[PDB]
């Protein structure tokens, strides 16, 4: 039953990948779940709702993207449930700015587990995977929620209805 | 607590539209699970692959246009779990464009359920709403399956293997 | 012998898209029977001839939509003899639009009782399918028809044949 | 006296699009006066002005469109007085905003209404009409009022001069 | 309560521009009336339509230039009910034509009137608003519409049919 | 009753152009069966329905033509029934074109009996007719039906489903 290409590629490794795409559909999960509360009228931050939206059509690309090494390495993708999200109202812009960052870091910590395995089982190319399609978007996408939490906690959100609004039009539009 | 824009909108049909919604991601979920199966290296259609792919996203597509219904008519998105698909193995492009004719039929069926509760509680925006972006894409997909089905059927699949391959260029190519 | 993709499609509602059928395929010949009594050279009246041989090409297209519909919901064809139109001479440019509006009135009442029964059978696809595609352009020609009516009787048709000729010029030209 | 095109049109419809007619010339008069309000010097708010003078001339466009209809279908328009609006002086650009939500919600009470009615009297076309033209526009308004109600709300609107300024900028600038 | 823009306007000069605003909305209603009588499937004027539908729009916009100059000059808007039109059916195109004509008189008659007003109340702003904005209109106008009833009464209308036929498309198309 | 423009044109010919405008129209109504045959979920070729719908178009433009001739020798259209086609369900792509071949050269030996009886009356403008528009037309499609059941045959249809499928995609499309 072993795949044709397989070479150098763990049985803990593949499973490690079946979990980070179900960690991976979940985060897009999340993100649509936040991008909707703020389409909400009587929360109505359009500028919020499309930048979580984007977000989660950005995991779910990373989510396909896992998928695709799975079958490149001649592993074998098995999907599960993916969860509901911990939240239905999100309660504000800097709420949920703080729980995409938590989230972030989240995803963050399981890629250096993965990483991690990768170095241990010696396998370089999943490693070097990880390492380029991975890791520096996740810093990225952690420094840029931090840098819209401070601003919000700045301008006074989410106590200032006025500090979201203006947020939504500068930052987000 | 009742939304400012809400009117004539039904509890009954807020809650049809959230399980119309789990209905349209679980199918995103189905396709994208059988669009990775044929990317494998022991399967490799390539057109398999992408059409399921496309199946996917529009799926996807259709429940963020439900869960935009909700919102424009002051009902609560409530996001449920997304059950994993019955299978992780396809078997072959025959099983899975049957699969896939079952599938469309199911969401069909609950979409006419849906538009039959619409229109008992004397709700034309949301039995229009069906009607105009749901109910004529769900006839043509069936149609489109149908067709599929008949002619891997009529080549030979999934016996000759022949079949597939001049199916998935000359059809899905 | 049940079709694959029939869902949520009545026998009845079968045999109702068989006859309406029929009936677009007989208003086709009745117009095409019209505009070539207009090009007859003891008639003359070339606007006429177009304006009829138009209708008939529309019509034609209604009949090939409504065959398009009934192998997407699975139903099966069965076609009639076309009968021939009831007048060979159609006697003036006003006797044939009063025909026309005559025609058109039947079209559309046979419509409207299609359209009762696909909502007595709660088949909202086809009642959707005949609002969209049938109704509306149904009013708008009985309009046009009464509105040329109309025009033809204050000229003074068919007594002047200088109205039918200007008519022609004017308004079909 | 029967219009040579009437067809399957109920005294009822005809008596309910001649009221139609009057509400939307009523809302048309209501968001001008609405308009010329954000045009004093002592109010000064031009994007207000220009969003409700653009109301205005879009309710206009739609009680023309019911005129068409009723033409259409061999009804005969009775117009009535056009009453003035329930205020001369608007008090602030929240206090607008929730008087067009209450009228929106009003004007949309009214097709609900007519679609019932149209519905009742077994006249497809006029359901599809109102479905078609009038239900979707009216859902999109009423949900883009009260995102602008909410968010003046929250910005500290009327109190805060400020807020309305920005919003007169940042939203319907 | 005086605005702080308020210089050399009159209170009585205040109060004939809301009169006129009046007159200016209900002659546009008039002729949105006439427009959709030729619109009847048994009048069948297209042309008269348009030219009835242009001049409604025209005296909208007169009557908003009228709200315009009573805010630029400080004066506050009190509108009206804008009462109905004094026929429902117009009889005929040379009918509207006269009647048009006698209400282009009635409005000159006010302005005129309004003119008067400002000269006397040495206001000389307004008196060069009324001259360059109103007067040469209404001339143009009156002689336009005393062209088009010598044309049609000269043509034989109303008893010609033919003669309404042939000056819509001629002289309106 | 004879009229201004006849001339040379026999009652003989006259009839004759009669029955062949019928057949030509009987032809139109065969090949549009058997398009929508093809386009049947359960069978599925699309490229012969689209051959088969573009047969039927060609054959009422031959039809309308021969109308056309018809007014201009001065002879007078009389229109009969149309008859339905033989078959509603055409059983294979082969079978189909076996029908096609043998609709063709029974049309081919009318125009030759036209021919006959043209040059038997000494009518040279109608037996050029005849040559130009519709024998080498006929004999073309003759040969090129030919060709496709001699391909079909070839390849194994109707036994091979993988046969019709191809020629669909080759040669039809
Ligand atoms: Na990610
Ligand atoms: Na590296
Ligand atoms: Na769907
Ligand atoms: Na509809
Ligand atoms: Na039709
Ligand atoms: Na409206
Ligand atoms: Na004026
Ligand atoms: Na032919
Ligand atoms: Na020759």
């Amino acid at each position: 039953s072993t795949s044709q290409v397989r070479q150098n590629y763990h049985q803990d490794s593949e499973a490690a990948i079946n979990r980070q795409i179900n960690l991976e559909l979940y985060a897009s999960y999340v993100y649509l779940s936040m991008s909707y509360y703020f389409d909400r009228d009587d929360v109505a931050l359009k500028n919020f709702a499309k930048y979580f939206l984007h977000q989660s059509h950005e995991e779910r690309e990373h989510a396909e993207k896992l998928m695709k090494l799975q079958n490149q390495r001649g592993g074998r993708i098995f999907l599960q449930d993916i969860q509901k999200p911990d939240c239905d109202d999100w309660e504000s812009g800097l709420n949920a700015m703080e729980c995409a960052l938590h989230l972030e870091k989240n995803v963050n910590q399981s890629l250096l587990e993965l990483h991690k395995l990768a170095t241990d089982k010696n396998d370089p190319h999943l490693c070097d995977f990880i390492e380029t399609h991975y890791l520096n978007e996740q810093v990225k996408a952690i420094k840029e929620l931090g840098d819209h939490v401070t601003n919000l906690r700045k301008m006074g959100a989410p106590e200032s209805g006025l500090a979201e609004y203006l947020f939504d039009k500068h930052t987000l539009g």
